[PDB]
């Protein structure tokens, strides 16, 4: 198909995300990815393996944006300025986040979405913790936490210098 | 002890686990533990549960912050009182959970944001003439990560590291 089955697993991602993991049916990804029945049930008969795939294709998205910041991070050289930009972005980018958003909070009282949003606290973790130390960088991916679901609750995000400014304080001395 | 208590109360339970469009009378009658949907059905013919349900919700929100406006003015160590206030609500997941839930869920859901923003909207107020606009933005917004990241990470920080986070944030 060129890419049929990965339109299932696309769709999946954001079903799971909407309805969460017992809401994953056949009948909702064909509508959620815009193919017909048959094709799901073909390429996905078990819906464990439908659960995997989705799960998978975040947590391969996840970790891609992680390494994406490592990237920047190194090469820009100043820390509070890069983190605030790199955050602003993501704030931005309400298309293609908001599933990683979806089950990011949705993993909060479900143990069985952790492993998949763990990367983000222990990838932040890891890429600042050298940098900064861990309390630092404990209180800065806590914020950033804060900043996403703060900014979609209230429906206002925090400016790039209003980030800078509490990443700022929250990495000196 | 009251009936149409327990209805509403279970009612918010399900709205915090199935979203609001999983709310049914069925479910709320096992959540409620109601011998059938028939109590359920007789306090509550539609679901104008929902609207009971949220405003029990908002109730509980509203008392919470209620209780922190006092033991604001009742010390003078803004930062060390906001972060045993914070520590204590991280402690007392068990009682708050539903609230918890519901904020979560309000990222995603416009009708859970009414609910949703007597928080920030609350303590920001509460805040912002002790020390502005800014400051009380800034800690709003990491007292949200505060209990998020303490429940994806499943460790909290501590009144230490809250008030030392809280004290670096408030400067002016
Ligand atoms: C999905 C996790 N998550 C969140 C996040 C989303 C919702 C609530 C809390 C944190 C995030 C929030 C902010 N502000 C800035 C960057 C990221 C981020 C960056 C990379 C990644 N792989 C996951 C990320
Ligand atoms: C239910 C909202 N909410 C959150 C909150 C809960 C989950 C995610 C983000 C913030 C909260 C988070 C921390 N750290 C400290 C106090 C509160 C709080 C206090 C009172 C209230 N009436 C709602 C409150």
């Amino acid at each position: 198909p060129a890419g049929r089955r990965q339109a299932i697993v696309e769709a999946a991602e954001r079903v799971i995300a909407r309805q969460g993991l017992g809401g994953l049916s056949h009948r909702r990804v064909a509508a959620e990815a815009n193919v017909p029945v048959g094709s799901t049930t073909y390429y996905f008969n078990d819906l464990d393996a439908l659960r995997e795939a989705a799960l998978a294709h975040a947590a391969n998205a996840s970790a891609d944006l992680l390494a994406q910041w490592r990237s920047d991070l190194d090469k820009d050289r100043d820390l509070a300025a890069t983190l605030a930009r790199l955050t602003t972005v993501y704030l931005a980018d309400q298309d293609r986040y908001r599933t990683l958003n979806e089950l990011y909070m949705a993993a909060a009282h479900r143990p069985e979405l952790q492993r998949l949003a763990r990367l983000w606290p222990d990838g932040l973790l890891a890429l600042l913790e050298p940098r900064i130390g861990r309390r630092a960088a404990n209180a800065v991916t806590v914020f950033f936490d804060g900043a996403t679901l703060h900014a979609l609750i209230t429906g206002t995000p925090l400016s790039t210098d209003e980030l800078t400014d509490a990443i700022a304080r929250l990495v000196a001395d």
